[PDB]
């Protein structure tokens, strides 16, 4: 339909300008016979997932890297991806126009934008909120008569949760994460530093917290609104560090294995909302196999747990080898899900670098890295942000792949919405993660899938700077010649029937 306004800001590319009345956007799907592919094209030099077509043939032209789809065999099924409708994520959102509003929540949930079918949902206040609270803030209210929820979920996040689902093609699931309890539950009595429930699992603070998780799928059931999981806290670990800044509740993993068994497990199974899944750690997968052994090889709580969240942040000094492949190995049953991810967050990062082809560089390398370790699923964290970063109160100012300017009723997609979007456009839930062999050694990341109707979609990311010429042989179909430009992604999809 409508293609991108590009525009630079000084960084290695441009972003995709959109305003009130227009936005790029895909036409509906629409893919060719057995015998031509599709491939969708980014580049730094500013193309912006861009269609073409061609020939699968029987002859082999290319002389150089070969990549052999190998559809027997099968490793993980995918749930999907998405990102997290914050507190300054919404504020954000509409702060624009109600029409600019619309192509923001297009771009994301609709076919023609890039589908995304997971939203993560914070539990009351985080570092991303303009303010601290709970949903029970009332001290010593262990019945939980006054949980209630403020206009942040009322106004904000739930309208904006109800039209991206009135937008989507595919089914969209909705993830929830607590940051803190209420402070009359916490060993240190305040929202943020170190600190843990007070007393020992079973006890009456334990109660009160897992019927707090019940308490907000009761309000959010009344809103028409339901979870396919849970996390049993987000960044449990953070809590355990003196003097941590912002909403944190401190489990160590016998603490949370404990909480699990005596309290949240039963609890949920004993609530109306029993089908919500529970996922364990959504944490820093360096605490991984460790905080899996601890959890999950109690019975009482492992019976209890769906699978294990990792968010992204020390990626860089934990190879995923020894975390989630070791992981797996050590629980092949318990699904790898990746919770949360953004740049901008450690120091020396500046917060927002609109056009950084770099940052959606590594979002699309740690999604291959995630897929090819048996992760299900790939979840952003602020859907938006301002120009600084923020909102935030503790000025943990972070990068998102749209940035909204309110002041001019306009948003901006970062080439990390696009690298995102070579994935969440074109990988539907259920499908299939398969056998994609290399030749030869070579610079590129890839990823073979099957879509559930059998279909093949390959995701090819080249971070040098220098051309690869690059054949992809179906063995039921035959060859693909293209070439994998310096600094590109592409998205290969084509019928095998
Ligand atoms: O704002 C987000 C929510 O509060 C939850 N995750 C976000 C907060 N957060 C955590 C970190 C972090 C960064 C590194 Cl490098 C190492 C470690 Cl252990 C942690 N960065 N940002
Ligand atoms: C909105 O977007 C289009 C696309 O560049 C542009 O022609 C128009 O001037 C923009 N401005 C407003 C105020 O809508
Ligand atoms: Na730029
Ligand atoms: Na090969
Ligand atoms: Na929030
Ligand atoms: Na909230
Ligand atoms: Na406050
Ligand atoms: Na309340
Ligand atoms: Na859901
Ligand atoms: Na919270
Ligand atoms: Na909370
Ligand atoms: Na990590
Ligand atoms: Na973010
Ligand atoms: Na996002
Ligand atoms: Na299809
Ligand atoms: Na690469
Ligand atoms: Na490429």
């Amino acid at each position: 339909a409508r293609p991108c306004i590009p525009k630079s800001f000084g960084y290695s590319s441009v972003v995709c300008v959109c305003n009130a009345t227009y936005c790029d956007s895909f036409d509906p799907p629409t893919f060719p016979a057995l015998g031509t592919f599709s491939r969708y094209e980014s580049t730094r030099s500013g193309r912006r997932m861009e269609l073409s077509m061609g020939p699968i043939q029987a002859n082999h032209t290319g002389t150089g890297l070969l990549l052999t789809l190998q559809p027997e065999q099968k490793f993980q099924k995918v749930k999907g991806f998405g990102g997290a409708m914050t507190d300054a994520a919404a504020l954000n959102i509409l702060a624009l126009s109600p029409p600019a509003q619309n192509l923001l929540l297009k771009s994301y949930f609709s076919e023609e934008g890039i589908g995304y079918n997971i939203i993560r949902v914070p539990m009351a206040s985080c570092d991303f909120s303009i303010r601290t609270y709970t949903y029970a803030d009332t001290p010593d209210d262990f019945q939980l008569h006054n949980f209630s929820l403020p206009e942040e979920d009322t106004k904000l996040k739930i309208p904006l949760i109800h039209r991206a689902l009135q937008l989507a093609q595919r089914p969209v699931s909705l993830l929830a994460s607590p940051w803190t309890s209420p402070t009359w539950l916490k060993t240190n009595g305040a929202v943020n530093g170190k600190g843990s429930l007070k007393g020992q699992p079973g006890d009456i603070y334990h109660q009160t917290w897992a019927r707090y998780f019940v308490k907000f799928l009761d309000a959010y059931a009344e809103h028409k609104l339901q979870f396919w999981a849970v996390t049993a806290e987000n960044e449990p670990s953070a809590g355990l560090l003196s003097g941590y800044p912002f909403q944190c509740l401190g489990f160590t993993p016998e603490h949370q294995r404990d909480f699990i068994a005596r309290d949240l497990g039963p609890t949920l199974a004993n609530s109306t909302h029993h089908n919500v899944r529970l996922l364990m750690l959504d944490d820093q997968r360096l605490l991984l196999p460790h905080w899996a052994k601890v959890v999950l090889t109690d019975p009482e709580a492992a019976k209890y747990v769906h699978g294990i969240a990792v968010h992204w942040y020390l990626d860089f000094l934990a190879p995923a080898k020894a975390t989630l492949g070791e992981t797996h190995r050590l629980f092949p049953n318990t699904m790898l899900f990746a919770s949360e991810a953004c740049v901008g967050s450690k120091f020396w990062e500046q917060s927002v670098r609109l056009g950084s082809w770099d940052r959606g560089m590594q979002y699309s390398h740690s999604i291959i890295t995630n897929l090819l370790y048996h992760v299900v699923g790939w979840t952003d964290w602020n859907l938006a942000l301002n120009p600084e970063g923020g909102p935030n109160w503790v000025r943990n100012f972070v990068d998102s792949p749209i940035i909204v300017d309110i002041t001019k009723d306009t948003f901006y997609k970062q080439p990390m919405f696009y690298h995102l979007g070579h994935f969440s456009k074109f990988i539907p839930e259920g499908s299939q993660r398969v056998g994609l062999v290399a030749s030869q050694k070579n610079d590129l990341d890839a990823v073979a899938l099957m879509h559930p109707d059998g279909s093949a979609v390959v995701v090819v990311l080249n971070r040098s700077s220098k051309d690869v010429p690059l054949t992809i042989k179906d063995p039921a179909v035959g060859f693909l010649e293209t070439i994998s430009p310096g600094y590109s992604i592409h998205t290969y999809l084509w019928h095998r029937q």
